[PDB]
């Protein structure tokens, strides 16, 4: 990863739920998330470098990816399931923990 990349693209699939009036592009879009996601478990963020090498909560900086990526997985199966709006409502939820978690860890 490099980090940079992976953030701008976790919020440029929030921003193509928003827009997305179907179920199809919904779901690409939260496709990349996904990925970037998954990518962004694999950085290492500034907020916490100069962290305790095995800070428990550093190595576990992770509980927002699993905490998120949990629900991206939920707001998945609503579009998956053909409510792409109930989709796109909870794309506000993932909208917390950029923002709430990012205060932490941001
Ligand atoms: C929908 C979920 C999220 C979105 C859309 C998002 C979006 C972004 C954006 C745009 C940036 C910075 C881009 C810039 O200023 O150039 C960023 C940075 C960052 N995010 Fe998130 N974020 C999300 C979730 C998270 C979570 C849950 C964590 C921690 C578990 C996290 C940790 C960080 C860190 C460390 C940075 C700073 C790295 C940098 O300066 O680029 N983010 N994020």
């Amino acid at each position: 990863a490099d980090l940079e990349d992976n953030m701008e693209t976790l919020n440029d699939n929030l921003k193509v739920i928003e827009k997305a009036d179907n179920a199809a592009q919904v779901k690409d879009a939260l496709t990349k998330m996904r990925a970037a996601a998954l990518d962004a478990q694999k950085a290492t963020p500034p907020k916490l470098e100069d962290k305790s090498p095995d800070s428990p909560e550093m190595k576990d900086f992770r509980h927002g990816f699993d905490i998120l990526v949990g629900q991206i997985d939920d707001a998945l199966k609503l579009a998956n399931e053909g409510k792409v709006k109930e989709a796109q409502a909870a794309a506000e939820q993932l909208k917390t923990t950029r923002n709430a978690y990012h205060q932490k860890y941001r």
